[PDB]
């Protein structure tokens, strides 16, 4: 159980690094990949990135039993499958007390590798494409805010 960071420190604002090959099958990485789904169980979320328990790295766990597979996903690369857009709620470990409207593609297809080293290619919609994308995000120094367009729905979660 690592600690989470929150929005406004630099580490969030990385771009991460690629998973070099010599850590692909590993115990280090193994070790890693324990520790985020140990903490991402403990505060009840349902994905965390490398980057948010501080760690420089392209890797994001995802799962909850509108269901999304367990996946640890890793090097992602995404690529919408068409222009339709779809508004939904999110909230973030990384940004407590608060949530927001964001819109997001509604099919995109992902691509990476697992923790072994073998190819992942995936088309998904809904639920499942928001995830991912906001995971994603991460990886690339962006949190929901900075994708927020009608700012009537950002605000505080006991208000909302
Ligand atoms: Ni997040």
């Amino acid at each position: 159980i690592r600690e989470i960071l929150k929005m406004g420190d630099e580490r969030l604002l990385r771009i991460a690094q690629p998973v070099p090959s010599e850590l692909l099958g590993s115990e280090e990485l193994q070790r890693l990949i324990d520790d985020m789904f140990e903490t991402m169980h403990h505060v009840g979320g349902v994905g965390l990135a490398a980057p948010q328990i501080g760690v420089d790295l392209q890797l994001v766990i995802f799962g909850f039993e509108p269901a999304v597979p367990p996946t640890i996903l890793l090097n992602p690369r995404i690529t919408p499958l068409d222009d339709e857009m779809e508004e939904g709620w999110e909230g973030c470990l990384s940004v407590p007390g608060l949530r927001g409207a964001v819109s997001r593609h509604r099919r995109i297809r992902y691509q990476g590798l697992d923790p072994q080293g073998q190819p992942i290619d995936r088309s998904v919609e809904g639920f499942h494409a928001r995830v991912v994308q906001h995971e994603c995000d991460h990886l690339i120094g962006r949190l929901y805010p900075s994708r927020i367009t009608d700012f009537s729905k950002f605000g505080f979660t006991e208000v909302l």
